[PDB]
């Protein structure tokens, strides 16, 4: 069964305020989504040492940005600790819920939306780029799930039964028509090096086709 779940309030408040602001500057949603792999990966390898079965499930860390032009999409993949069904239905929005709040009171003091990752909810500036966003994800103590949401209120969550991941993320961003300059892959090299240069796990950056 897919299952269907409502954002809180606030969460889809932010997420109309992503799609409808106008705002040039884009390109920052790739840090905040590499940053967010980075953070998972230091969980894992941090977890690992007191105890080591915890890499069982894959010893590998590290982070792959995979294009695709053909499904228009642009995939954000890292073996880190990965997420729970709790985290994707409730613990992570309501951790987010503070932050929102945050970042709103912020932008109107004239913060600007290239800020959003220091108030912990910079996944949503995914929303700058993508029209519909889908996260692949298995957590050690887990199945492995989707959850997928286009905005307008509402998300779902199944267990995924596609390729098995071992351990990790993947953040499948179906671009808007207008944004698949970041696709190309001189745009992402330029992106990751001015952004993302001092990230401590190897980034892939995959070709086409
Ligand atoms: C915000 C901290 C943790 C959540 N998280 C994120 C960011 C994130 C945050 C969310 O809430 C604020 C969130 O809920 C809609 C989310 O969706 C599944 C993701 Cl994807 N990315 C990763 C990742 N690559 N690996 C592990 N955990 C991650």
């Amino acid at each position: 069964e897919v299952e269907t779940f409502a954002f809180q309030a606030e969460i889809a408040q932010l997420m109309s305020l992503i799609i409808n602001t106008f705002y040039s500057n884009k390109e920052i949603f790739l840090r905040e989504l590499i940053s967010n792999s980075s953070d998972a990966l230091d969980k894992i390898r941090y977890e690992s040492l007191t105890d080591p079965s915890k890499l069982d499930s894959g010893k590998e860390l590290h982070i792959n940005l995979i294009p695709n032009k053909q499904d228009r999409t642009l995939t954000i993949v890292d073996t880190g600790i990965g997420m729970t069904k709790a985290d994707l239905i409730n613990n992570l929005g309501t951790i987010a819920k503070s932050g929102t709040k945050a970042f709103m009171e912020a932008l109107q003091a004239g913060a600007d939306i290239s800020m959003i990752g220091q108030f912990g909810v910079g996944f949503y500036s995914a929303y700058l780029v993508a029209e519909k966003v889908t996260v692949i994800t298995k957590h050690n103590d887990d199945e492995q799930y989707a959850w997928e949401s286009s905005a307008g209120g509402s998300f779902t969550v199944r267990t995924d039964t596609g390729e098995p991941m071992g351990r990790g993320t993947k953040v499948i961003l179906h671009l808007k028509e207008d944004q698949t300059e970041y696709l190309e892959e001189r745009r992402i090299k330029e992106i990751v090096k001015k952004h993302s240069q001092f990230i401590g796990y190897p980034i892939t950056l995959f070709v086409e086709k």
